[PDB]
């Protein structure tokens, strides 16, 4: 169609091939993948014990539909009628049905290098994104890939970053060179999320959200990179230097990000940010990317932190903190109630909603006698849109 299509014309014979596929095929893969999710997840963890354990066979050509279906749905938003929506929904349930441990660790190297190709032509995208929206506005293509990028590129990678995450499937899928793919993944997100563009004003929040899962995705501390050489997983580590330096690799794990801080450095800016006490229109990036990147982050590194194995202490990957977080649930706090009289927003709703994980790593007996103030700004407040708990 693609061929053709530029030639003569625009309808062409398998008209009856696509609409069928369109009309049944996607309804029936989204209905069966979202009744038997289960089914496919389950893999010497024992869900479901009355059986269902699908077998390796299975979880990898289930993956290799999620590649392909990713693959037919690049770039081509438009050439499907309306129903990209729906593409966009099997990605999601499939992304929710793979089963990276088993498919990486026993999987045929066609759908390994379909995966790692899929994760590589999502950075390459995003890249294209970059360099659109920064250096030039003018050319339909690039307004093209920006639409297919708001619309399908975010949701499918949020959710297959969210699934990865929850299920800690990093440490087994992100190892070689997709480590790299992904380092330019997280410089994308983060130079979109911080961009001055009157463009990314639509999508802050779909950038915020896909950041803040690619967040507890990775399973390198990218925010403290002082204490890389404690990590196993780091491409720096288990690459050496020769295959690091014959990668495109900047050789420094301090330098592979530049534009992103420290998570010092973003903590007392975040810090100092709350006692001012400016008004959110004058940044929004902060309050709806940057909060929810950290309560995330910290969420999926505190086991790690230094409290939570007392021994092999000063060689954990993090140096977390419990009054760390307190810390920063209580900027969080502040934060919303002193921007909480200025015409409001379900920002603070979606806030709350991100650092919910934080509040539950909180331990009670520090909520009790130290968040009581929020409970009494709470309930002082005449009406307050925030839902804790």
């Amino acid at each position: 169609f693609d061929g053709g299509s530029r030639g003569k014309g625009e309808h062409f014979p398998y008209e009856q091939e696509i609409k069928f596929f369109a009309k049944v095929v996607l309804p029936l893969i989204d209905q069966y993948f979202k009744n038997h999710r289960l089914y496919f997840l389950s893999a010497a963890s024992r869900p479901l014990c009355s059986g269902g354990h699908a077998s390796n066979k299975e979880k990898e050509m289930v993956t290799s539909l999620f590649c392909k279906l990713g693959v037919l749905v690049r770039h081509r938003i438009s050439l499907f009628g309306n129903d990209a929506t729906s593409i966009v929904n099997c990605l999601h349930i499939l992304g929710q049905t793979l089963d990276a441990r088993t498919v990486m660790k026993t999987g045929l190297e066609s759908v390994k290098s379909a995966l790692r190709a899929f994760l590589d032509n999502a950075a390459e995208d995003l890249e294209k994104t970059m360099e659109n929206l920064k250096q030039g506005q003018f050319t339909k293509g690039v307004t093209q890939i920006i639409n297919y990028t708001t619309v399908a590129l975010l949701p499918m990678l949020s959710s297959l970053f969210e699934h990865i995450g929850q299920h800690q499937f990093g440490e087994d899928l992100i190892l070689e060179d997709v480590q790299v793919s992904c380092y330019r993944i997280l410089t994308s997100l983060y130079a979109l999320g911080t961009s001055k563009s009157i463009y990314v004003e639509r999508q802050r929040s779909a950038l915020g959200e896909c950041l803040a899962a690619f967040a507890g995705a990775f399973p390198v501390a990218f925010l403290e990179t002082h204490l890389d050489k404690h990590n196993i997983y780091s491409i720096y580590n288990t690459k050496s230097s020769r295959e690091r330096a014959a990668l495109s690799l900047p050789t420094n794990v301090e330098d592979v990000c530049p534009n992103i801080p420290s998570l010092e450095k973003l903590m007392e800016e975040i810090v100092e940010l709350a006692e001012s006490g400016i008004r959110y229109t004058q940044m929004p990036h902060v309050m709806e990317v940057i909060l929810p990147m950290l309560c995330s982050y910290m969420s999926r590194w505190w086991e790690h932190g230094p409290e939570n194995n007392p021994e092999r202490a000063e060689m954990c990957c993090t140096a977390l903190n419990s009054e760390h977080m307190n810390t920063l649930l209580g900027n969080i706090l502040k934060i919303i109630y002193n921007n909480l009289g200025i015409d409001e927003g379900a920002w603070m709703k979606r806030l709350a909603v991100f650092s919910q994980p934080i509040i539950n790593k909180v331990k009670p007996q520090l909520l009790k006698t130290h968040f009581l103030p929020l409970m009494e700004k709470l309930k002082k407040k005449a009406a307050t849109v925030v839902s804790e708990e």
